[PDB]
DNA sequence: CACTCTACCGATAAGCAGACGTACCTCTCGACCCTGTGCT
């Protein structure tokens, strides 16, 4: 019982960090909470976690072009087509451009088909709770990934006289690509340490 | 308009087979059968 509560708290804080990293607005109070505060703000009198209140949303911080982002934790342990349609409806109602759905156990394939069905209208990204318990970008092995704006990508390609296919590649299913919400064609500048040069800048296109 | 019996395309793995293997060099030694048919 308590284990599920602490797991959902960890996933929820990780989702808040994920939102803040992508460039959306998350108040420092939200980032710097504690387990007890989460219990107070999301658990009932009987301490039973209330999955209705696990959803939140955020606004872009420095790029007003981006739409609002909406994050919801699946009420049912396994997401189905019914809940996928419900989530798409919720996204449409409030005009949320981006939507992240976090489920616990599994998600059906025909439910996944809905993501491609509405890709032209909304961008929907799915996470498993276990994929957000620990923030991977805080790992020592993970170097600093930074999304490049289209102007900076164009600058890089023109400087190296490159084609997008000639850059190193990063998979869309890459954990850090999913953490950063990378779409196909977007380039990430990765800053790394180096035994030889001290610091190194690699560039990977999402593909 | 609550149900529970079959249609579905899905995914699941399942057992399947098929596919691969250091470098360069020196030398020796062994290599079809079976039966028609003209010849004498």
């Amino acid at each position: 019982e308590e284990k599920n509560i602490v797991r959902v708290f960890r996933a929820w804080k990780t989702a808040h960090q994920l939102v803040h990293d992508r460039g959306y607005g998350v108040s420092q109070a939200e980032l710097d909470l504690t387990l007890d505060q989460f219990k107070a703000m999301h658990c009932g009198m009987g301490r039973n976690l209330d999955r209705t209140t696990l959803s939140f949303y955020a606004k872009p911080s420095n790029d007003s072009n981006k739409g609002t982002i909406y994050i919801e934790f699946a009420k049912e342990p396994s997401v189905g087509i019914k809940e996928m349609r419900t989530f798409v409806h919720t996204l449409g109602d409030h005009n949320h451009k981006t939507g992240i759905l976090i489920y616990a156990n599994s998600m059906t394939p025909s439910a996944a088909k809905i993501i491609a069905t509405v890709t032209g209208q909304f961008t929907i990204e799915t996470f498993q709770e276990s994929d957000l318990i620990v923030n991977i970008t805080h790992h020592e092995l993970v170097p600093k990934h930074i999304l490049l704006s289209p102007d900076e990508k164009k600058e890089l390609l023109d400087r190296y006289k490159l084609r997008e296919t000639q850059l190193p590649r990063i998979q869309l299913a890459d954990p850090v690509a999913r953490y950063l919400g990378l779409k196909r064609g977007e380039v990430v500048k990765i800053v790394r340490r180096s035994e030889t040069s001290g610091r190194y800048n690699s560039y990977r296109i999402c593909a």
